[PDB]
């Protein structure tokens, strides 16, 4: 009905994300600052999981800057990345479902 609480408003939700370099097992990301942070942002948490294989336990990545690189993935496998801003006050929502595919093992990226 009515939950009682006190504090500051939650930060905005980053809706801008770009891929800097997509490695075979590692992938990089690039997003911008949230319209309204509503305070100081400690770090951005990214969520990456097997696009095809949805695992209950998703892996998170702590990033201090607008740049990050997720390592420890499988080649030739799509991964859904999701960057979000976290603030002492609370937590915001996850960015849009970003689809990215790593470099297939068959061979290199270019040829």
């Amino acid at each position: 009905g009515s939950s009682g609480s006190s504090g500051q408003a939650a930060p905005s939700q980053v809706v801008v994300i770009r891929q800097e370099r997509a490695g075979q097992t590692s992938v990089s990301l690039l997003w911008q600052e949230p319209e309204q942070p509503n305070g100081i942002i400690l770090e951005y948490e990214i969520k990456y999981y097997e696009k095809d294989k949805e695992m209950q336990s998703y892996s998170t990545l702590k990033a201090v800057t607008t740049r990050a690189t997720v390592s420890g993935l499988k080649p030739g496998t799509r991964y859904v990345f999701q960057v979000r801003a976290r603030t002492s006050a609370g937590c915001g929502r996850f960015s849009q479902a970003m689809e990215v595919e790593t470099g297939k093992p068959s061979g290199p990226s270019s040829g």
